[PDB]
């Protein structure tokens, strides 16, 4: 009856730049904030556009999961928000190398704009787990 | 021969997690627990990364000193623990806005992780009473 609720926080990923936690762990589900390709040390976007931003965002997601005792195998659902729908193939290809087994559910669509003029934001939900 | 020993406790700096005291005054020396950039009111790490955190950790240290009848001039030694040694330049400048005149001794290095996913933790030793 009292379930674990924890603010996940790790200096391996970018500081929060607004009123949000990097992720929240509640019972065994982790809700992860929308990850953009900010460099962890400096907080600004990595340069280079969508491919580099996607890689940094996924690395940032990894480190946040690591701080919640998980890794990319724990992800059950992601949302890929794109500044340009035509980047979807490139991003899928990047995305494949992080997620390589039981793939999360996924939604993906182009938005009108992302924070900081980013080209990609990735949301995720993960579940902690001895899974059967 | 029976010396002063006092637990320092203030509402305006992060309350002490179960065990440990915010600071312990013994004779005239104050051992201050490590401070991070946590808002006393919300209990969260302030947003914005190392510079905001360094400021908030120095403010928390200020309030604990104030409850011991001291201020920043009383600090004789600090240890600056960083999540990234490349932040040293930033924090050194911020730190100069608190510490004027008889500047404390210092030791500074990068550690593998800090409480609450913190990017900077400051440990201080102060001494009370009039000098000279």
């Amino acid at each position: 009856s009292s379930i674990i609720r924890k603010v996940i926080s790790t200096s391996k990923a970018p500081a929060a730049i607004g009123a949000y936690s990097q992720a929240v762990l509640v019972d065994r589900t982790i809700y992860v904030s929308g990850q953009i390709g900010m460099d962890p040390s400096s907080g600004q976007l990595v340069p280079g556009g969508v491919a580099e931003e996607a890689k940094q965002a996924l690395k940032n997601l990894g480190e946040i999961l690591k701080a919640a005792g998980c890794d990319f195998t724990n992800v059950v659902k992601t949302t890929v928000l794109l500044a340009d729908i035509n980047d979807f193939g490139t991003v899928n290809e990047i995305y494949k190398t992080y997620f390589q087994g039981n793939l999360p559910a996924r939604a993906a669509y182009q938005v009108a704009a992302l924070p900081k003029g980013s080209r990609i934001e990735i949301e995720a939900i993960a579940v902690q787990g001895p899974f059967t």
